[PDB]
DNA sequence: GCGAAAAATGCGAT
DNA sequence: CTAGATCGCATTTTTCG
DNA sequence: CTAGATCGCATTTTTCG
DNA sequence: GCGAAAAATGCGAT
């Protein structure tokens, strides 16, 4: 619709399965717009480990956190999860775009409000829950949002235990030791591809 | 300027220290703008624990995360830390003050801008750092906000060991038990209040 | 600027 | 193995009439 | 106490030409 | 739409 004026005012780039869409700490002067696919958002800790703050997808503005005050630079890594096509465009341009139309400012603004929410619940989650109850939370959230292939008795996921650990905050060998517990209990199913029965 | 206009249509109220401005859960439909004083945004889980996602001062907007979708709930309690002056409009109303002047829709979104970058880091200090690290990062965090009186060396923050905990996630005990030595380490000294960078 | 009362802290071996 | 979490109510420490 | 973390490497599983 | 190659897993006494 309105978001139609934008799409054809930006570019279409190509990034394969693993390219790092944007890197931490590098003066933000352009916002991406995932056309097809899904990137993942991550910050890391001195010793090297990563944590997956979020999983953006098909139609989510990216790297916006700075279109509002020059002098800023990245705050997280974004590496394409699948095959992603990103709609590139500078901040200034995009800016003079808003003066033409307002509506388009009223879109991501939301996007960045829905995240401010979720993330609060991640702190709500990381501090009010022990790893078990957190893996349960994270499986549901992945049984939700797209890509979760339907299955006979529920939704199906495709994620590595090593990976769960990152969204959550625990170690490789607990995520998987928990999944077995859940497995045994009959809450889900497991095999490199888990089903959240 | 582009705000006196914004306050033009904006019933304004004076809330007293410690008053609940907003309930986490309640149906959301009104915006707010703090023209004086300051609040604190906090979440709390059923067994009774609480957390401080942040403190909000003058110029800050509050309860604006339901402003984009019809039918959200207020995502967290907000309680005046002092006596505030708060202006309100009403969602439906705001949306109109936008079409006619989309600028007032900017300032706000550049706020959340930051708020997201910030609350984001909360998540990262929490899963990455130890209670200590998170106190060291908390002391400085506060040591530089609208209320840090200048001490000959560094400055004088004013806080209780329990606020810290709420901001950190650990206990009333472990905080001090963890503050004593951080003091013996000789970077700061406490006693009812604390001074950052030697005292 | 003095109190009584309301709050905020400290203990530690599990 | 290690970081923190805890509980009953005695104390400093703070608030404001 | 009690929830979680580690490490070196045989197996398994999943990925990529 | 096979297979070597490259990643993810499972173990526990501490
Ligand atoms: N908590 C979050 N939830 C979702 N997306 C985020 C979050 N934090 C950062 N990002 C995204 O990651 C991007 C990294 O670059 P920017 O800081 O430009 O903008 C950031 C956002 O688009
Ligand atoms: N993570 C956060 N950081 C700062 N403020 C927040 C956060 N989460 C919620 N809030 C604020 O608290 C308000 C609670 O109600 P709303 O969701 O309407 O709007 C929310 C924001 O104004």
């Amino acid at each position: 619709p309105t978001l139609e004026w934008f799409l054809s005012h930006c570019h279409i780039h190509k990034y394969p399965s693993k390219s790092t869409l944007i890197h931490q700490g590098e003066k933000a002067e352009t916002l991406y717009y995932i056309v097809k696919g899904s990137v993942a958002v991550l910050i890391k800790d001195e010793e090297g480990k990563e944590m997956i703050l979020s999983y953006l997808n098909q139609g989510d503005f990216i790297g916006e956190l700075g279109l509002f005050e020059e002098g800023q630079e990245r705050s997280a890594w974004v590496r394409a999860k699948t095959a992603c096509e990103v709609a590139e465009i500078s901040y200034k341009k995009f800016r003079q775009l808003i003066q033409v139309n307002p509506d388009i400012l009223m879109r991501l603004s939301a996007q960045m409000a829905r995240r401010l929410q979720v993330t609060s619940e991640k702190v709500g989650n990381l501090a009010f829950l022990d790893v078990t109850g957190r893996i349960a939370q994270t499986l549901l959230n992945l049984a939700k949002q797209p890509d979760a292939m339907t299955h006979p008795d529920g939704m199906q996921i495709k994620i590595t235990r090593q990976e769960i650990g990152q969204i959550v905050g625990c170690s490789r060998e607990t995520v998987g030791r928990i999944l077995k517990m859940l497995e045994d209990q009959n809450l889900i199913s497991a095999h490199g591809k888990t089903i959240v029965v």
